[PDB]
Formats: structure tokens, sequence, C-alpha cells
């Protein structure tokens, strides 16, 4: 029996933070944002918890708007640096397309919750989540250039 799954890992910690079990969508329904980020819908998982958070062992962290600004600046440079070395064809697109995205987050700062990976590394990728309208479960947003994809085809379930 063969098992298939594509996972998404932080390029610094290698933590799994998402999978292809979750359909991707434009962050905040903004097509322009899709170039450097993607959004997925979470659901309730019974003993209830959020499937995304539970499945990938994420942990919510508290940011003040100032603390986050400090973080995101360093992280963007950290990721851009990574791109220069590992994926240079993404360097300018990342820098360019991230501007409106980060501003939208800051501008709507109070709407967001923030999560760390299993490594709890405050220097790595932060997973964003917010509630759309009156929806009961949150939606999670990922900065995709801080991630890499890894396909798995095993004779046992992936863990």
């Amino acid at each position: 029996m063969e098992f298939r799954m594509k996972v998404f890992k932080d390029v610094f910690t290698n933590d799994e933070v998402c999978s292809d079990s979750y359909v991707q969508q434009d962050p905040f329904e903004v097509p322009e944002f899709r170039e450097i980020a993607f959004e997925v819908k979470s659901n309730k998982r019974i003993k209830h918890v959020i499937d995304i958070v539970d499945s990938f062992q994420l942990t919510s962290t508290a940011f003040s708007k100032k603390e986050y600004s400090a973080y995101i600046k360093n992280y963007m440079q950290k990721v851009a640096k990574y791109l220069e070395e590992k994926k240079p064809d993404r360097v300018e697109i990342f820098k360019t397309k991230a501007q409106p995205f980060i501003k939208h987050i800051l501008t709507n700062f109070d709407d967001f919750e923030f999560y760390m990976g299993e490594s709890l590394d405050m220097e790595a990728g932060i997973i964003y989540s917010y509630y759309k309208g009156e929806e009961i479960t949150p939606r999670f947003v990922y900065i995709s250039d801080g991630l890499f994809e890894e396909k798995y085809l095993e004779h046992h379930h992936h863990h």
C-alpha cells in the first residue's frame, strides 16, 4: 500500500507547518498576494481543537504591533538572504510582492493571531490566522518563500 502527501516546511527549522490536505487560496481573497503567500481554511477536530494547529503542533504567540514590526523586518531580510543563496530567481519578486502584503497585515494588526512552529523559533516563520466575517474557525496565512515543499511516497503513512 502506498501513501502520498506533500508537506510544507520552514526552510530554517524544517518544521512541517502545512500540507496539501488543505486547499490553497489567495490570502484575503487578494489575487496579487498569492504570488508570495497562500491561505487555507481550518476546521474543528474532535478530542475540540483547530486541525491546523493540532496537526502540525503550532503554538500561538503574543505580539504587540511594535514587537511584530521588529520581527517581520528581520524575518524578511532573513528570508530574502536565503533566496539570494538558494533561489535567486525569487529575490526581486519576493521583495516587491511582499510590500502590500505586510502592510495589509500591519494595517489590520488586531485581526490576527500568530503561531510558531514546533521548534518555537521566534526567528523563523510565523503562521498568521484570522477569522473571516462570522466564520467559526480561523483561516491560516503562510509566507510561502519561507517554506519549501517535500513530496512523500512511502509504503507507510507519513509522520
